[PDB]
């Protein structure tokens, strides 16, 4: 798998060269493709408001030189479809990844609508919150799909050593031996600990 | 001014958070950010954070004598203990407005399959302690969850619903597409109009649960 990460922010990616040689991973500093002495990324949106927004004429150039026909273009937005493991294990088998980070106020939408027309495009959250830009959103991104690149209920709580800690002892059910019983047990503990934290997975 | 202790196995990771938005926080003094070595806590000369788990079970699960040791050293019983994990309570918005105003943060960063459940049970004797999941997606481990979680946060820090629609800037053509004329129009009704309607026809596509409906 290749995956190519374009970023105002390319120093921000390159711890994540956590390895193994399956993968290459490669930053570009998106003001490669810019046009002025000034280096400009964005421009004031048209309609008005507040912030800026990534201006497509340099998006425009970075993307035709990064991306062929194979590739994945992946847009981390706040006003995405959601990112999930299903997402995840779908694209882990994708020869070509390039990951477009940009500030939370967007990229001109041109960009993702011309880049559709001949390369698939997924516009995704990673979460109902809002960052300043699309970076971190990619390092999730990157980490959820390369571990599982072959190469329901929540879980409930983990036990090891010592079998006694402060004051608190491991389940003795955990130290049983009986294993079916065990798998019952943690059943029951993912279940109550399910009803407590997500109720919506229920 | 908020503190920001984070610990890790992966302490050379969490450098992102340099000359970035919390890199601009860090700098404008609004935020100190401090990231410690879980393996500093550790006595055995193989510095060993991590265990077979009771009962069975894929994988490691890290000591509890390590991690209680650290953050001894560093929680106060003011503290806001966070410790990322994909069994959390979800991280939203809410959240990061809440913890905006934390004078201190410390997060634990897990790897492997978890950190034994007593730690979290003996920090909360002590100080306030949430497990949080930043998305239904799984990571080797809480590093990146921690950056998504500070960079959420930072923003909202003095001194630094539905889905936003499509944004435009020049040239008003590019590539025979055009900007949608109502954003050149200067009429601020009808363009507020438009970018409402946008946002909620984009939010009934992507994500119609915030409107309340299925999937
Ligand atoms: N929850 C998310 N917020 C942002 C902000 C900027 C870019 C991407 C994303 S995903
Ligand atoms: N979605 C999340 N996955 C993980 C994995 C390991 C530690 C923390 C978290 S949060």
């Amino acid at each position: 798998m290749k995956i190519d990460v374009v970023t105002i922010f390319p120093e921000y990616l390159q711890p994540v060269r956590q390895s193994a040689g399956l993968v290459d991973v490669a930053v570009h500093d998106l003001r490669r493709w810019t046009h002025d002495v000034h280096k400009s990324v964005d421009d004031s949106p048209y309609g008005g408001g507040p912030g800026m927004v990534m201006k497509p004429t340099v998006w425009g150039d970075a993307l035709d030189e990064i991306c062929t026909s194979e590739t994945l273009l992946v847009v981390p937005t706040p006003a995405g479809y959601p990112f999930t493991q299903e997402t995840a294990w779908q694209w882990s088998t994708e020869d070509h990844l390039v990951i477009a980070c940009g500030r939370y106020e967007g990229i001109d939408q041109r960009v993702a609508d011309d880049a559709a027309t001949r390369m698939r495009v997924r516009e995704v959250s990673i979460g109902d919150y809002v960052l300043n830009g699309g970076e971190a959103a990619a390092l999730v991104i990157i980490e959820a799909v390369l571990r599982l690149v072959p190469g329901s209920l929540l879980e409930g709580p983990s036990y090891t050593r010592p079998p006694s800690w402060r004051g608190m002892d491991v389940p003795p059910v955990l130290l049983s031996g009986d294993h079916a019983k065990i798998a019952a047990w943690r059943a029951e503990q993912s279940r109550q600990r399910t009803i407590e934290r997500r109720p919506d997975l229920l």
